[PDB]
């Protein structure tokens, strides 16, 4: 009894925080899954205090261009301007041994490091996004069809809450599973303009997404800003969109644990290293 | 020539004044490459006296599995030595290939630094499994030939290149076979079947070879030859890099570097485009060389 009998029925998208091993068959299974409350309830918001001075100094631009910036607010220095965010909720186990089964082969340590911290605030009357898979970020993978490895998965979390009239990000679930991995337009997608949605909350909430799964924030109301907290999370040998290590200050890199100095860079697993030997040495933390 | 003989693969040669166009092309055919006088006689001689006293400080490990052992390996070429960072990294011939291989339309440098490695082959130091080098990027072999380039390197002779010192072995083609193996028993149906032939060459020599090209290092059977070489490795831009360049090469020597040295090892970001720009290695929407203040 999930819809009216003899209907259509939509793209699965589960919910879910128990078993880790629970979680990861969902998310291999359907590419996708949701965690209601994944950073705690107080968590959320003096995470969205502590940013929102550096969410009001980022001017909005009103474009039509059809970029991703049409009035769409983004900021990645997390860990420089909110202490909760670098002391609290990088450090939940739950990312890393979800992180561990995506990611990491035994015997080799971390696989994984981060690639993003980025706030995301839909403005009011921003277009909706374009269709994309993140792996398109890394423009080869898509060439890797669904047998490929994995290379990204966002831990993508709600800060003011998730609406389908506010522009919460529109899901694709199972396109992990196809057997082409294509651009989403008209000229490359076949499938164009037929392709099944699903709007994805509330604060505090998060789902974990495939890089190989297409989705795309949609059209956003008159008066709200609809903020989110993207943890971009990738495998070693692949390069983090930002330069953590030579923004984030050694003080804070200090009071990290080894394995957030390692998804910052500020620490090997040989990849990132300092001639044979890890580059904690270097930076004076033994 | 030799006498009804079986000839050999061809590696192709061309000297550092030719055509970056018909070295490319050479590149592209056979997948490597041989440059001569990549490196001047005087520029080469200079970088190992300077790099020398490091090498002299490095054990020779030897073990009990014949491992990649009785090799020297050494990675800070850009704090030990003028003549690598003034004049090596500074190779126009260098980037018109990089760029040829590597660089969009419209998206500046499409690559930087894996490493900077002297590699120094220790008299009796045996031969090295065969590989390719794009086997760092383990996903990368199952995209097969079609697959585009993760990375190159400049194999430069330091000191000369000979069969009996352990020159590296190449196998021409092997980056256009249909499907890319680990080179084993259990997965290659060519083991030990597979046909190599070494990089003869002088100091300042090199060659250039694609990742996708099967090589190992060979067996160094004199007694008297410790057998340099460096090894120039350069990736796309969205790949990591082995070397944590930009925090254990000091701020002292990247504000003397040009702006294309300071982006191959990662001082400074580049603009990839995806309808939108974003910058690699970027700091909160601007150039990490801001925040570093190199303009
Ligand atoms: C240029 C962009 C890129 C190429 C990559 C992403 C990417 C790093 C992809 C992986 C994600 O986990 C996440 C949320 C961290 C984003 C953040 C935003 C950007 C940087 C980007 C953007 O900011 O556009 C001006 C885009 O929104 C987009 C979709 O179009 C892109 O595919
Ligand atoms: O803002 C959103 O809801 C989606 C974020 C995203 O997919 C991106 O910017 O790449
Ligand atoms: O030293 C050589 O000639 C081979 C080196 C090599 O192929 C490697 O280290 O990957
Ligand atoms: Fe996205
Ligand atoms: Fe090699």
């Amino acid at each position: 009894g999930l819809v009216p009998r003899g209907s259509h029925m939509p793209p699965r998208l589960q919910r879910f925080t128990a078993s880790a091993d629970e979680i990861f068959a969902a998310f291999q299974e359907d590419g996708c899954v949701v965690i209601e409350g994944f950073i705690s309830p107080e968590q959320v918001a003096r995470f969205s205090q502590e940013v929102d001075p550096a969410m009001e100094k980022i001017p909005v631009e009103v474009t039509n261009n059809g970029n991703s910036n049409d009035r769409t607010k983004r900021f990645s220095k997390c860990v420089i301007a909110s202490p909760t965010f670098r002391n609290e909720i990088i450090e939940s186990d739950l990312m890393h041994e979800l992180c561990d089964r995506v990611f990491s082969k035994p015997g080799e340590g971390m696989g994984y490091h981060f690639n993003d911290n980025m706030v995301i605030e839909v403005q009011p009357g921003a277009p909706a996004q374009r269709l994309h898979r993140d792996q398109e970020l890394y423009p080869w993978w898509n060439s890797m069809g669904p047998a490929g490895p994995e290379c990204l998965i966002n831990f993508f979390c709600a800060v003011t809450p998730f609406t389908e009239e506010n522009g919460a990000t529109r899901l694709v679930p199972g396109s992990h599973l196809w057997p082409e991995f294509t651009q989403i337009n008209e000229r490359d997608c076949p499938q164009f303009g037929k392709i099944e949605t699903v709007p994805a909350m509330q604060p505090g909430d998060c789902y974990l997404m495939s890089g190989k799964v297409i989705h795309g924030a949609g059209h956003n109301t008159t008066t709200d800003r609809r903020r989110a907290l993207a943890l971009s999370i990738i495998r070693r040998e692949l390069r983090p969109m930002q330069a953590f290590s030579l923004s984030v200050p050694m003080k804070l890199a200090r009071e990290m644990s080894e394995r957030s100095q390692t998804m910052f860079g500020f620490r090997s697993s040989h990849f990132w290293g300092n001639d044979g030997k890890d580059i904690a040495h270097h930076l004076g933390l033994i």
